[PDB]
Order: C-alpha cells, then structure tokens, then sequence
C-alpha cells in the first residue's frame, strides 16, 4: 500500500544508521520509502520531497544527517507534517555537531530530535508509530503489544 | 472541551519557559491542560498521570525540565503516546545537562526532543499541531494559516 | 545473609562495568544482590524495587546506567536510602551524558555520583562500604586494613 | 553535642553555596561543624582534619571547592569516612571544572559526588542524613517527614 | 553602484551582530545589499536568493545565523559564489550550536566560516574585501591602508 | 605555470589531510604549490612566506594545522591575501582545539575556516577555486560543471 | 632596575586581567615591563620583542591572550626564555577556545598554561617569582613570606 | 650527580606518557629523578615528597597525572619551587578531566600546565630546560643548538 512515512538521509553511509528506523517500521508493519536526499547536494530534490510530501499521502518523515545536519531542519521548513531528526554519529565530535545541527531549531519550524545513532533511529520509527497509532486502532494494538514485549523480555539479572 | 494535548513541568520555575507552549496551544485552539508534575519529588504523579494518560483522551504529552531532567522519559516510560520533551535552560549548564539527559533515550522508548528553552517550548506546541492536524482538517488549516503568516512576516531588511 | 546492598543496572551490557562493584562488595564480604531494573523498559519493576529496598532491610543502593541514565535518579526518587549512582560510558559522548543525567539531581532527591567506568563502579562499592562501616566495627576494621594494603601496594618508582 | 558532619569549603566565596548544605542540616537537627579548609593554601590544615576527622566522632564529611577543585579528593584520601563533594560554580567554566575534578575520582579513594551550585550543596546534606539515618531512628523519622513535605508540596499547576 | 557583496541574516535580532559587516564594508567602499533571509521560515526566498545571486552580480555572500543556523551552508548549496559564515551568539549555548552547525559542512559544498559574534561579523566583510581585492587594484590598495591602519594604531601600553 | 594557490601545513603528519585540497586543486586545473611551514618550530619561514606571497603572485593561501593550530591565524597577519584555515583532527581532543584556535580569531585578521578532517580540506579547495573562478571564465565553467556533476551523482535510494 | 619579567598582553581589554600579573610583581618587587603586543594584529612587533628579549636581559615572559590566542605560543617560537600563557576569558566560550589554543603546543615549544582570567594572571606572575627565586635569594625569602601570609591568613570559618 | 629535576607520575600507566619528559631531560644531561608518587593512594608520601624537594636540592617538578589530577596541584601547594603539571590522557574524557584539573589552579598555588599526551611532557621537560638554562650557561648552550636544530630539520614539503 502507498507509503504513510517518509525516510530519509543524506547519504549510503548514513544507511548503516537509518536502517534500523526501516527495520522497525517493518516490523510494525507500517508501509513506507526509504530515499537518499542530501540537504546540500541536491537542494532542489529536497525542496520538492518536502512540499509534496502531505499531497502523496504521506505522514510522518523522519530524516537522518551527521556533520552540520542540514537535512531534518530544512525538510520541515517546506512541509507541514511532523519532522523526526535522527543525529548520525560523525567522524570527528562523534554526532555533537549532528546533535546541536538538529535539535537547536528556532520557534516556529520543529524537529522532534531522537539520540545520536542507532538508537535514535529505531525510536524515531517508535515516534512515528506512537503518531500514526491515535488514528489507527489496529497498529495502536499493535505497538502496544511490541512495548509490553519489551518489559517482559527484560532479565531479572545479569549473565556472570 | 476536554484537552487532547497534557503540558507537564517539574516547577514553578519551569513555567517562565513552558507558558510558550501554553500560548501556542491556545492560539492554535487546541484544548490542553497545564501541570506541574516532577519526576523526582513527585515520582507517583508522574506514575499516574502518564499511565492513565491515554484513557483520558489524551494524544500528546509535552514534558519539560531541566538539570537531570528526568521527566518527559519516564513520562514516555508509562505510556504510548508520542511524548515530546522540552530542556529547560539550567543555571550552571545552560541546559546541556536538561538537553543530553532527554534527548539520549535508550531504543524502544522514544521522546522527540526540542531546543533548550522557550523556543523549545514553542516548537513542542507546534509539533503537537501537526500531529494532531494529521487528524483534525479543522486545525491542520489553522497551522497551515499559522505558518504561511509566520512565512510571510518576515520583513526583507534589518531596522537600524 | 540478607543482602544490605542492591546492585542494580539497566541492561546486561551494564554487567561488564558493574561488575567491579559486585567484586569488591564480595572482597569486603558486603551481603548484596544484583540485578537488573531498567528505568524505561522495565519502569514498574524500579518503583517495586526502590519503595521496598528499605523494609527488605537494603542498606545502601547502587545503581549504574548510560547515555539518558534516569535509573540511580529516579531510585532515589522512591526511597530515603542512600544512593549510589555510577555513569556507564557511553559510545557516543564517551559517558558524558551518562554522567550529567545522574549527578545534576535537583535539591531534595540525592545521587552520589561517581566517576564514569569501572572505576565509579569500584568507588560506588568502596562508598557503599564506608557507609556501612560507620555502624559495623569488623567491617570497619577490614577497610581499614583494605586502604592501608592499598596505599602500602604504590610502587616508588615505574618500570621502564 | 558533638558534630558528626563536618561541612568544609575552600573558602569565604565557597559560603554563599555551603550555607544551603548548613541550612539543611540544622533544618533536620544533625550536630555539624561548618569551617574553611583549603587543599591548595592549607594543605597541613586539611591533612590534619581529614586523618581526625573519624577519631573526632565524625561520621561524613561534605566538602564543597570550584575550579580546580582539589578538596573533597584529597579530604578521602586521609579518612575512610563517606565525603561527599559538592561542586562549587566557577566564574568561566560555570562548574564543568569543578565537576570533572571532583566526580573523577580514581579506583580505591571514592567521593560521593553532588550536582553543580546550591542544589548539590543542599544534597549533600540530605545524603548525609540518609546515611546517619541508617543507624537512628529518631533522625530517619525526621528524614522521612522531610521528604513527605518535599513530596506533597509540589503544586499541581502553575501560577501565571 | 551594484552591490558586489550580499549580507543576508535570519532575523532582526541578528542585526545587532551582522552591522558590524554592514559598517565595515561601508568604509571600505564596496558596494553590498543588507538582507533579511531566514533559512527555516523563508526557505523559498533564500533559494531564490542564492540561485540569482551570480547572475544579479554578487560576487561574494555573507551569511549571518545562530542556533541551528542553516542559513550559509543552503545559501551556498544553490550557489556557486563563495559563501562566508558568521556564527550568530546564540542565548543558552553562547553560539557553539551556530558554529558547529556552520563550520562543519560536507565536501562539497563549502562555507568559509568566521568567529562567533561580532569579531566574526567584521572579518566576514574583511575576508570579502580580500577577495574583491584581487581583481579590484582601487579597493586592493584601501585595504592595505585599512590593515596598515590597524597595526600602527595598536597602543604600545595598557592605560590604567 | 606560476602558483596561484598556496597549500601549507606543520607537518607531515598534515599531509594525509592536506592531500585531498591537493588533489581537488589539481582536478580542477589550479596551478598551485604545496609546502611544510610551521607556526612554532619555523617562524621566520612562515614570516616570509606570508609577507612575499602576494608579490609571488598567490591568490589564496589554505593552511592546515591541528592541536595549539597558529599556521593559518599567523600567515594572516602577514598577507592581505584570502587564507582559508583547516584544522586537522588532532588526538585527544579530535580537533576541538584546532578548529577554536583557528575559527576564533579576532576582528581584523579573518580565516575562512573549513570543517575538521578530510571534508575541511576538500571544501578549502572548492572555496579557493570560487575565489578564482569570479575573473577566470574557463575555471568557472568547470566548478559549475563540477558542482552540476557532484548534484547528478546522488542517489536517489539506499544498497541494502 | 631593569625588567627580568616581561608581560605582554594582545589588547587594552586584557588588562582588566593582566594588571594582576603586574600587582602581584610589584608587590613582591620584581622589575619588570608591561606591554601591549598581538599577535595577529602586529606580528613584527611580536617577532621582534620575543627574539631580542634574552639579549634586553628577560628572564621570564608573561603572555596574556583570549579568543584564537596565538600570543604565547609565536612568543615561545622566537625565544629560548620560559614563556608563561593566561588564557584571557573571551565573550561567547568564556576563555575555552583561549584555554585550548594557549595549552596545547606542539611537543618542542612549550608554552606553561595557568588558569583562565585573573587568577591565571595572578599565578603567571607567582610562577615567574618562583622561577627567579631559584638564583635570586633575596626574593626567594620574599616569596617564602608571601606564601606564608597567604597560608596563615586563610579564616576557620565562613562569615554569616 | 645529584637531581635538579623530579618526575613524578601517581602510577605505572603514566609512564607511557611520562618517559618522554625523562627521554628529554638525559637528552640535555640534566640529572634527574623520576618517581611515584600517588596523591590519593600515597597522600604523606606526596607530602614530604613536595616539602623537601626544595632542601633536597630539587629545582623544577615535572608531575603527571590523570583523570581526576590532583598530584601537581597539590606537589605545589608543599613547595614554593616551580611545578609543571602534565594532562595524562584519561580513557573516557580523553584528558579534559586531566587537564580542567590541573589547569584551574587558584590564585595563589600556580601549575604551569603543558598539552595533554605526550606532548605535554617533552614540553615540561623543554620548560624546565629553558628555566634551569637561565643560571647554567653550559645547559642554555646546548638548549639553543637543540632549539636551532629542532627548526633546521623540519622539511620543506610533504612526501607524497
Ligand atoms: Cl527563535
Ligand atoms: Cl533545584
Ligand atoms: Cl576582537
Ligand atoms: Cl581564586
């Protein structure tokens, strides 16, 4: 079925991050695009992404960028959904610069940050399912049987 | 009409940043209430207030704090609702402890974190907006008229 | 015997910080437990465990966790036992964030906070153990002689 | 009747935030000495403080310094008392200095490390008092109508 | 006269920095507009802005932003003009955000990147009339005299 | 032909940062010249460097250095010349200390200073040949060609 | 008499800082010069007053600078004399980037750091006495009673 | 024949960084010691080891330490001698514990602090070098041929 989320990065090296927001919303059998956009090299794709994004049906986007992370904030510029940031560790300041880049945005234009790296990303396909679930009881079912799973699936102690 | 959208903050002190929420939630009409609930003085109205969040009718939680902020990820600890997490700008630290102790969340338990401060707060009230508008037509053309003003006031030069 | 110390962390990964608490509360033949209780994942589990630490007859908690580290905090919160907080490094920030989510508690809910590693995770037991020595001669008397043989054990000059 | 917390600062500047930890320990009726005591420019006054300290019928010390802060480390290397150390805000680096020199502690010499500013100082003692706590059931029973105090007189909204 | 230099910034409240370009290339003579563009509210203008820049005969663009200042890192994504980046102080994090989010652009797409505040202001318009010199002998020699100007003015001793 | 960039670094251990400015230079046809010249261990050779390298007929100098990095600052405050600063990653600090100690410079003497690492390096490159190509038609042509190249050559999705 | 000592500082700003290098030498009558010389901005002057200042009968230079403070380290370059650094604190990173780009010489020309703002100065005037008080001693027993009155004069305790 | 110089370093791991100050002190035939010495494991040991250095004919101190780096702070608080303090690297923090600890000593005690690493410690070993070459000519000659030989080695350009 047409796509309801929207993910998107950089760059190939930014996969072996974003991969795991895809991996989830797989998982939660949520349809979506997973694309390359790069905020810096192909402005213009970025700029119609982002403003035909809500006439293509879709929902939520989350975008990922390392370095001076460009990507999320000028997505949401152009677009009246929800924007998800996911810091992509950089090289150097290990995704401080993709942190601050992100989450540091002026009143008015929002980006809902999520942690630097992998984790950031699999709790922005959370984010966005937590989103998608106020309309969608069958996926709201969903989602709150994966949370209850992880509280179950936590040990009562540690492996010596 | 009952609120869709909670407004929780650890304090008092806290208010001077989080009432920008508050306005832009009633800008935009959007029913909300606005509390106090701190996760470590009051760390059984957090429990309460969180896991009883979505059975009110509730859709969004914005949480802010600052220093050891604490709240809105226990706050996302107890429900499944998107909660949105504001750094309230500390004395010392200047809300890099409020920032790195809310955005860092662990995978599987998602807060979408928004600037140190009242332009954080400002923000949390937007994305909220769009959250909501994804369901409500009524309202997604009010933050579609709120952004296209913010767009188009813009003045084109300084004032000396 | 009843244990008077609780290990607590937020995951298996913590263990292998952890770890070194577990191994000198043992040297110092300190009853204790250890466990995991995850703040997030597992929020329930810490409110049982911490608003019943005192009346199992636990003495002092301590507790180790990364990146947004809410567990020794939000311990804290539910009991009026001493806590111990160590900051497990993280792989991004290196523990920074680990280390500013714990020891930035606000006034009425402490956490003494150690150093970031394994080396907190030492001090936390060794605190622990002070504690505990103030009322228990024989133990005092096995620390005494535990920091005299560790400052006796200082070489004078290194190897080249 | 005799001291069983000493509370040490570095100096008269130190005192604005130490008053909180003298506030609070007088607030709960703990007997303390409240002095200046200076690692770097009375190193002999502190070697002898800190190695009487326990024969002296003290229990803990908190020790409060900024900037370099060598006080509370160099306290714990000559008792084996519980210190707990307080970070004093400095002038440039607004604490991160004190922080870092105080919390990093190295394996076998702990210090039990409290937030930044007046709030750390107010913890400390409140730590203190929980330790005492252990082993008197007349100042437990106070600790406990303290934190119920703190606890119900959280507002639940805020005043505009 | 055409301008030659284009001094853009997101808003009002950077004036206070930006000026100090404003003035300097004022008395230098080089002819330059003085803008408002913000990256995030104006998206559409600031493409507009960078693509027509070469060919209106700008030579040289200075970019004023602070927080997560996108502004210079798009502007030089949409056009082939060097691009030169003042790092606006912003309030809570003293304009590491702005600097971090300016300086750390991809290969590729460039921006040549000044002090944080006013400092960085007047050497973005200093930078720029090195440039112009180049090709411009009249403007060449009264930058000498501007620099010639600063070394003979620096006083010999403090004033007390 | 004559150089009309000049590349300079501290040392050797600069070259594998360094090189990637060599290389776009020469891609993009730029006569240029590459040397070791260092700030504290070669002060007069910078001296003269700096000094001469206009009536040498340079047209941009790049300077690269890492930790305490004076090269670029220091050839600035002897050439009216445009010098683009790149800070090298160092050690410890991962070029923290480089890039504050290149970007920050005070009002008078400008860097146009690049990202840490690789990027920054590159980026130097295309900004100096920016520089160039505002008189030299043919260069022009083949940076517009380049950076039209560089925007064809995004993917448009990720290799799983 | 003739100057043993020279302080140099970048800028009359400095002085607020620097003048307290100059009282503490002329409280312990120590001869010495006080002058304005930067790096950036007369880098001859520099080049001259370091090469010349062993054969002018210096014996320790004093260097105070803030921002990319490059003064003692070109200082150190053009002299065999021990040069002492005080990172002036600076507006927005409050003397971070004057710490850093002051302390991390090269291996091969030091540069001995002390403290950002005035006490820094203070301590780089007590560090050159120290230096001089090994072959001179007359001073040596005045700085004997000066570290004696600073001891001795340390309260016991706070003032309410 | 006796040493005018001590090295000293609070355990065998910071020897990795401390054999490069030994390496350069027997490299300008300055007779030295080199010790632990352990401020937190060894407190008296450092105690008569400071007070007497100065009647056991010591010149300059050379100490490393890291982490929480108390040793050259408080080796200076015992001896009017000049002290030189070295960063070690510590693991997490990667020496900004080390060197906030040892830089920010208050007015009154100075450390000349050196580069964290092994930088730092030639360069305290070159600093203690340039003060001892101020009463012995024979060291001062061979510290200006080890000076000008340091210049005439660095290369002219990169190898490739
Ligand atoms: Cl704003
Ligand atoms: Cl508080
Ligand atoms: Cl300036
Ligand atoms: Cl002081």
């Amino acid at each position: 079925s047409a796509p309801v989320v929207g993910i998107i990065m950089g760059s190939q090296s930014d996969w072996e991050t974003m991969r795991h927001a895809d991996a989830l919303l797989t998982e939660l059998e949520i349809p979506h695009e997973t694309l390359i956009v790069c905020a810096h090299r192909t402005p213009d794709r970025l700029a119609d992404y982002a403003r035909t994004a809500a006439e293509r049906g879709l929902n939520v986007i989350i975008a990922g960028a390392g370095g001076a992370a460009h990507l999320p904030g000028m997505c949401a510029a152009w677009t009246r959904l929800p924007v998800l940031g996911v810091p992509v560790e950089s090289r150097a300041l290990k995704g401080m610069d993709s942190l601050l880049s992100i989450v540091q945005m002026p009143g008015g234009v929002p980006v809902g940050t999520l942690a630097i790296g992998a984790s950031g990303a699999k709790n922005a396909a959370l984010l966005a399912a937590s989103i998608l679930a106020l309309y969608n009881p069958a996926l709201a079912a969903r989602l709150e049987t994966w949370r209850a799973l992880q509280t179950a699936s936590v040990p009562n102690s540690p492996i010596t």
